[PDB]
């Protein structure tokens, strides 16, 4: 449907982030998990004021799935979600007041030889680190005040469409990563489980990985959400 170019500062930001974490690519998952935590924190706080805030989906979880066969990684939360306008502005521009400070602090850091990965985490701009391991990033989101929408980008542009599938999330957001060939190891359950456990121990919400256990030629395989924190 509707196509957009990234704001120039976001193009600059993306490159800064990519270069900062280029040799620590796994950090992308830490940031997606941190963002999902923030979104969950937000709807939890809204529920203090809105008696019907959780009506679209009564759960408060992060859920992560590998799809080796389709080369996809999904990170789904039932947090606050994003309206169409929010997908466009939050992901495509320097929206928040603090974000603009990131760019300056990031540059002053890289000159003074200070660590920068803490800056990415502190300012919550880690979403773009997804492009370290993904050729395409897809964001499906449902907010109580809007219909379900899909944002998609290969980092050279982005587009937003209303989801033709309707409201499948209930409430929350899915980050779908179309993984680079070099990043296929993030499709392995053992790798993902190890990373999710490392980055979710400090999160105040339950995080699940869609895992499998095979028995016993005759084989029996059991699929279900394995709690990681
Ligand atoms: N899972 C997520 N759920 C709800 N909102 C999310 C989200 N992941 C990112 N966002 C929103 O997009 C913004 C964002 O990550 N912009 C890119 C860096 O500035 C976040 O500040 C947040 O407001």
């Amino acid at each position: 449907s509707e196509k957009f170019a990234f704001q120039a500062e976001v193009n600059r930001m993306m490159k800064l982030i990519i270069n900062s974490l280029y040799k620590n690519k796994e950090i992308f998952l830490r940031e997606l998990i941190s963002n999902a935590s923030d979104a969950l924190d937000k709807i939890r706080l809204i529920s203090l004021t809105d008696e019907n805030a959780l009506a679209g989906n009564e759960e408060l979880t992060v859920k992560i799935k590998c799809d080796k066969e389709k080369n996809l990684l999904h990170v789904t939360d039932t947090g606050v979600g994003m309206t169409r306008e929010e997908l466009v502005k939050n992901l495509g521009t320097i929206a928040k007041s603090g974000t603009s400070e990131f760019l300056n602090k990031m540059t002053e850091a890289q000159e003074d030889g200070q660590s920068t990965s803490e800056l990415i985490g502190q300012f919550g701009v880690g979403f773009y680190s997804a492009f370290l391991v993904a050729d395409k990033v897809i964001v499906t989101s449902k907010h109580n005040n809007d219909t379900q929408h899909i944002w998609e980008s290969d980092s050279n542009e982005f587009s937003v469409i209303a989801d033709p599938r309707g409201n499948t999330l209930g409430r929350g957001t899915t980050i779908t990563l179309v993984l680079k060939e070099e990043a296929s190891d993030y499709l392995e359950l053992d790798t993902i489980k190890n990373l999710v456990k490392k980055y979710s121990q400090f999160i105040n919400f339950p995080i699940y990985v869609w895992s499998s256990k095979t028995e016993t030629k005759v084989e029996k395989t059991v699929w279900d959400w394995e709690l990681m924190n």
